[PDB]
DNA sequence: CCGACGGCGCATCAGC
DNA sequence: GCTGATGCGC
DNA sequence: GTCGG
C-alpha cells in the first residue's frame, strides 16, 4: 500500500465522482480498472509515463499522476472534494438503494445528510430506508468465522425445506477470504430445469427462524434482504439468494465465485479453444449449450485442469 | 474518429 | 389497468 | 477514460 497506494485512492475517489456526480458510469469502471492495475504493480511509480505502460492508464491519468507525484494532491480533487453539492451527492450514494440519481434529487431539495434523510422518510422507498436504517451495518465487513455461522444456518434451513435443495454460498468467502462484504448463495432444485414457489419456500422459512430480518426485492428467482446470527449483538447483513436451474447451476456457481480477473482469464481461456462461458452455459463458437453436472466439467471443455476456488484469485 | 465497455432481476416510474 | 423504460445493485 | 476496429 505504501507504494502507490496515494495512486490507487486519487483513481478510486475519481472513479466514484464520476459515478456519482458526473453519472459517467464507463469513466467509473476506467478509473477502477485503472486503480486496479496500479495496486497490483510491483514497483513504486515514479512518472505518469511509467503508469502509461500499463493497460487501462491512458493520458490523462499520466497527467494525474504527474502532477499527484510533484504536488502531492490534485487540484480537480481538492476542489470537489470541498463542493458541498457533489460531496453531499456523493455521499448519499453510500446509502443502498440511493444512485446518482435519487442522490442528485434529494441534494436538489435540500436533503443532503442521513438527518435530512430520517426525517424524510415518505420521499424514501422500500429499499432506501432500509439501506438508511441499516448504513452502518451495511458498511461493515463480515468476519469469516461469522460467515461460516451464517453458512451453518443457510444449509441447515434449506435442507430442512426440501432436502432435494442444493444451495452453495459462494463469493469471496469459498474461495477462503478471511472476511466478505456480504453473502451470496446459489441454489437449486431437480424440478427446477431450463426446459421445465420454490424461492419462497426457502426465504420463509429463514424468515421463520428469525435469520432474514428484511426484504429489499424478492422475486421467482432473486431474493435480495438482510439477515442477522441470532446473539448468545452481531451487525445486520446483506444477503442475497439466486433461483437458478440445474443445468445452468455450476456455470453460476462458477461465476459468482469468481475471482472477477479469474472469470475474465477463464473466459479468454475458452474463446482460444473455441468454447464462450457466461454465468448461465458454455456453448461452442455460439451454438447450443453444453451439458455440465459440476464446475470440472467446465474446466474439461477448455482443457484446463480443475481450480480449487481457494486458488482462483487471478 | 468513434463505438464498446457487465447483463439482467426486481421495483418503480413514465406513458398509453 | 397495461407495457416499456429507468434506476439500482451486483 | 481507455482501448481498438
Ligand atoms: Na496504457
Ligand atoms: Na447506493
Amino acid at each position: 500500500e505504501t507504494l502507490n497506494g496515494g495512486i490507487t485512492d486519487m483513481l478510486t475517489e475519481l472513479a466514484n465522482f464520476e459515478k456519482n456526480v458526473s453519472q459517467a458510469i464507463h469513466k467509473y469502471n476506467a478509473y477502477r480498472k485503472a486503480a486496479s492495475v496500479i495496486a497490483k504493480y510491483p514497483h513504486k511509480i515514479k512518472s505518469g509515463a511509467e503508469a502509461k505502460k500499463l493497460p487501462g492508464v491512458g493520458t490523462k491519468i499520466a497527467e494525474k499522476i504527474d502532477e499527484f507525484l510533484a504536488t502531492g494532491k490534485l487540484r480537480k480533487l481538492e476542489k470537489i472534494r470541498q463542493d458541498d453539492t457533489s460531496s453531499s451527492i456523493n455521499f448519499l450514494t453510500r446509502v443502498s438503494g440511493i444512485g446518482p440519481s435519487a442522490a442528485r434529487k434529494f441534494v436538489d431539495e435540500g436533503i443532503k445528510t442521513l438527518e435530512d434523510l430520517r426525517k424524510n422518510e415518505d420521499k424514501l422507498n422500500h429499499h432506501q430506508r432500509i439501506g438508511l436504517k441499516y448504513f452502518g451495518d451495511f458498511e461493515k465487513r463480515i468476519p469469516r468465522e461469522e460467515m461460516l455461522q451464517m453458512q451453518d444456518i443457510v444449509l441447515n434451513e434449506v435442507k430442512k425445506v426440501d432436502s432435494e435443495y442444493i444451495a452453495t454460498v459462494c463469493g469471496s468467502f469459498r474461495r477462503g477470504a478471511e472476511s466478505s462484504g456480504d453473502m451470496d448463495v446459489l441454489l437449486t432444485h431437480p424440478s427446477f430445469t431450463s426446459e421445465s414457489k420454490l424461492l419462497h419456500q426457502v426465504v420463509e422459512q429463514l424468515q421463520k427462524v428469525h435469520f432474514i430480518t428484511d426484504t429489499l426485492s424478492k422475486g421467482e428467482t432473486k431474493f435480495m434482504g438482510v439477515c442477522q446470527l441470532p446473539s448468545k449483538e452481531y451487525p445486520h447483513r446483506r444477503i442475497d439468494i439466486r433461483l437458478i436451474p440445474k443445468d445452468q447451476y455450476y456455470c453460476g456457481v462458477l461465476y459468482f465465485t469468481g475471482s472477477d480477473i479469474f472469470n475474465k482469464n477463464m473466459r479468454a481461456h475458452a474463446l482460444e479453444k473455441g468454447f464462450t462461458i457466461n454465468k448461465y452455459t458454455i456453448r461452442p463458437l455460439a451454438g447450443e449449450p453444453l451439458p455440465v453436472d459440476s464446475e470440472k466439467d467446465i474446466f474439461d471443455y477448455i482443457q484446463w485442469k480443475y481450480r480449487e476456488p481457494k486458488d482462483r484469485s487471478e
